[PDB]
This record gives structure tokens, C-alpha cells and sequence, in this order.
């Protein structure tokens, strides 16, 4: 009948898992530009307990993770590993909590420290471990195919900070208030659309859809449009604000006025057997970037195409792509390993008193293998490259000309 009668206890449903993850993530930049190298091992535990049995049902969950640098990390940084005062790295650290939650119908609520996956407030897990947020979260699932969400914030912990309020900046969450929807109208069609009111900070909407199209010979179109809507309030943080901002905007990031931002992207991947391809164009509007990331507003809240080492987020900015994905399984290469190229040009980025027409340009590689069976079945290793350009006007102004190397290897064990 429904998700709690089915409830078997609070120890039969319990699951828990840890995923032990080695990361090393290099930046190469020009002279005169900091190089950053990143390298560490992690342990990121999971555990969620069943829901005991009745009308109500009860239970609690677990997330935290343990990790150590490898190496001294003298130029640690991207995110990778917390670092002193004085610049050093952090020899060893520990995040995470608790949670509490609880269930009725297809219903369920949930206390304390959580990773969240909101397009906008969306916890980083692309470094070496996840990002926490601490509320509330109400999901609902009283419609079937349709997911309702509202939740409240108070607390922020990014992947690279020991605190438990610090964002990327070391800032922390004063109230994010969410809500949102997503539906399944039928297999190829769904859509979503998502709010966040951050008090003192910045209103967030985002909508989707998505279409996919089936083609003959195991073959199909898949077409994404999706995008966000951001008013930042006059004390948040921004760096890519044009028109009226503050003496001191400069140094502050404050602009003092509410500066607004549309980004929006079309998509269109075609696949068919071992072999995708994809087109996409995304175009930003209003006086400022898509300055995400720097209100405790969820390091990962960029669910748009054009986002690699560059996310093509700058005040105007447009920009286009192109993308290759080969299956060497499909082939009958390898199974579980596939390799993505793909190649996206931005322009028309504002930079605040220098031009109007700023670029950037990035091509991206990445090979991955997945294990396939036996005993570490799921396993993967990630390599990617990134060969990054920009004009003269966008360096020390977003990230600058780089060749960035990333690799992962992930290792996951069941504890139940």
C-alpha cells in the first residue's frame, strides 16, 4: 500500500556503505599564476537504519567521512583538503553527524546532517568528500512518479573546511528555505522546477525538461532545456557584478545592490550503439554572472551542460559545445571503459570595466573504467584533462589559462 506499511525494521532495512576514494587533482598555470596540486585519501561512510514498523515509522542515519593528505600539500587547494591558517595543508581530518527521521504514507522527513542533490542547493561531491547540510528535509511521495520537497537549513559544511557552518569561502549558512517538484509524465518526458529563499543572501529558481526522442536501431535524441534564475540580495557575494556596485566592491565582493542572472541551456544528444554525441548552447543575461557557490548556496548547484574546470558562468556570457562519448563495451573493446572529448568556446563575457568581450575556451578528456565483476566489482578509475584558454581580460579574474589533471579512484564495500 504504501512506503511505511511496507517497513520491515528499524535493523532488517538498515544499509550501510563506505566509499574509500584516492584523489589528486593538478592545476598548471602561467607564470606569475599560482599552481595548485591536491592529493588525499578518504573514507566516506554512509548509514541509514531501517524505519521501524507501525503508523509512524522511525529510524536515524549516519554520513561523515575520515581523510588524510598525501604528500606535504604545500599548494593544496580546489577544494581538495583544509588548510591552517598560514596556508599549510591539514595532516588528517573528520567531518559529519546524525540525522533523525521519520515516516508516514510515502512521506518522509529528516533531522540533521544530510547530503542533498537540489539543483539549487546541491552538496559538492566532484572533490574528495561530500558536502553536509544541516535542517530539515520533508520528501514526498504521496503521487506516484511525482517528488515534492521542502526543507530548511541553518548550517553548510563544504568538503574542505573542519567547521561544521563554512562554505567554500569559510562563511557560514544563516536560512535556506527549499522547495520543490519533479514528475515523470511518461518514460521520455520529465521536468522539474526548484526554489530556494536564503535569507540575507540570494533567491534561486531552476526548471527542467527533458524529452527523450527513440529512433530507430537502438538509437535516440534526447533534448534538455534547462535553467536558473537568480536574484542575489545587496549584501551577498558576487565577483562579476556590472552597473552600479560598491566603492569597495572590489575587495568586499559586495555589490550593495541586488544584481540579477538568467542562465539557460538547450541540449541535444544523439546516441546510437556504442557512440553518443552531443550539442549544447548556454547563455547567460542580466548584470551579473552565475556567481554560484559563494552564499553557502551548495558548491554543485550548476546543473547545466557547459560546466567542466570552467563553468561559463561570466556576466553575458554565451557559450557552445560540442561532445564525443564512446562505450568500449558496446564495442566490444573493454567493458566498463568509455572515454568523453568534448570541446566548449564562451564568449561575450563582461569583466566589470576592462571589455565587453572576454572568451574562453576548453578542451576536455576524460577516460574512465569501471570493474565490471568479481570481487571489486564497481570500482572505477577516472582520469581527465582539461586544456584551458581565455582572453587577457578573464585570468586572474575566474580561474586563468591552466592544463588541469584530475584522477580518481573510487573503491566501494557494502558493510549491509
Amino acid at each position: 500500500e504504501s512506503e511505511q506499511s511496507e517497513a520491515k525494521g528499524f535493523v532488517e532495512d538498515a544499509n550501510g556503505s563506505i566509499l574509500f576514494r584516492t584523489g589528486y587533482l593538478t592545476r598548471d598555470k602561467k607564470q606569475g599564476a599560482k599552481d595548485t596540486s591536491s592529493v588525499a585519501q578518504s573514507a566516506i561512510v554512509s548509514i541509514e537504519s531501517g524505519f521501524t514498523p507501525g503508523i509512524v515509522g522511525f529510524g536515524v542515519g549516519v554520513v561523515g567521512d575520515g581523510s588524510f593528505k598525501i604528500g606535504e600539500n604545500k599548494n593544496a587547494g580546489n577544494q581538495m583538503i583544509p588548510k591552517h591558517n598560514d596556508g599549510s595543508a591539514y595532516d588528517h581530518w573528520a567531518r559529519g553527524g546524525g540525522s533523525v527521521k521519520a515516516r508516514f504514507s510515502n512521506t518522509t522527513v529528516r533531522y540533521g546532517t544530510q547530503v542533498l542533490d537540489l539543483p539549487v542547493l546541491a552538496s559538492n561531491t566532484g572533490r574528495m568528500v561530500p558536502e553536509y547540510f544541516t535542517g530539515t528535509l520533508l520528501t514526498s511521495h504521496e503521487i506516484k512518479n511525482l517528488e515534492v520537497v521542502a526543507g530548511k537549513f541553518t548550517k553548510d559544511q563544504m568538503s574542505d573546511q573542519i567547521n561544521t557552518d563554512a562554505d567554500a569561502s569559510g562563511r557560514g549558512l544563516d536560512r535556506a528555505i527549499v522547495w520543490g517538484a519533479k514528475y515523470k509524465f511518461n518514460d521520455n518526458l520529465n521536468a522539474s522546477y526548484y526554489g530556494l529563499d536564503s535569507k540575507n543572501a540570494l533567491e534561486r529558481h531552476y526548471a527542467n525538461v527533458n524529452f527523450k526522442q527513440p529512433l530507430a536501431n537502438d538509437s535516440s535524441l534526447t533534448y534538455d532545456f534547462s535553467g536558473y534564475h537568480t536574484k542575489f540580495d545587496a549584501n551577498a557575494h558576487t565577483y562579476s557584478a556590472t552597473g552600479t556596485v560598491a566603492p569597495n566592491y572590489a575587495a568586499d565582493g559586495i555589490a550593495g545592490e541586488e544584481k540579477t542572472n538568467n542562465i539557460w541551456a538547450i541540449s541535444g544528444t544523439y546516441a546510437t550503439g556504442p557512440h553518443s554525441v552531443m550539442l549544447a548552447y548556454q547563455q547567460n543575461t542580466g548584470n551579473v554572472g552565475y556567481d554560484y557557490g559563494q552564499n553557502a548556496d551548495g558548491f554543485q548547484s550548476i546543473y547545466l551542460p557547459n560546466s567542466y574546470m570552467s563553468d561559463f558562468i561570466g556576466n553575458h556570457e554565451k557559450s557552445a559545445q560540442i561532445q564525443y562519448n564512446v562505450d568500449f563495451g558496446k564495442l566490444g573493446v573493454l567493458p566498463g571503459l568509455n572515454w568523453t572529448t568534448a570541446f566548449v568556446y564562451g564568449w561575450d563575457i563582461k569583466v566589470r570595466n576592462v571589455t565587453d568581450d572576454a572568451q574562453e575556451r576548453e578542451f576536455f578528456n576524460q577516460v574512465k573504467y569501471t570493474v565490471q565483476s568479481g570481487f571489486a566489482k564497481d570500482a572505477s578509475l577516472r582520469i581527465r584533462n582539461s586544456y584551458y584558454r581565455a582572453s587577457d581580460a578573464y585570468q586572474g579574474a575566474y580561474i586563468g589559462d591552466t592544463n588541469e589533471w584530475r584522477i580518481f579512484l573510487d573503491i566501494p564495500v557494502k558493510l549491509f
